[PDB]
């Protein structure tokens, strides 16, 4: 993964109870959405890539 999204998914995931579910997915979706929103939960409407993306059975994929 890139600098940019280890970085800012260590800080989106920090209070996550599922960390390296966490910190997989919100890298997989910061290498394709080049955005992670603020804080540690909620937020998504700052990136609607990242809001959007669903996952295979089409359930949202991003934390």
């Amino acid at each position: 993964g890139s600098n940019f999204c280890d970085s800012k998914c260590k800080l989106r995931c920090s209070k996550a109870g599922l960390a390296d579910r966490c910190l997989k997915y919100c890298g997989i979706c910061c290498e394709e959405c080049k955005c992670v929103p603020s804080g540690t939960y909620g937020n998504k409407h700052e990136c609607p890539c990242y809001r959007d993306k669903k996952n295979s059975k089409g359930k949202s994929k991003c934390p």
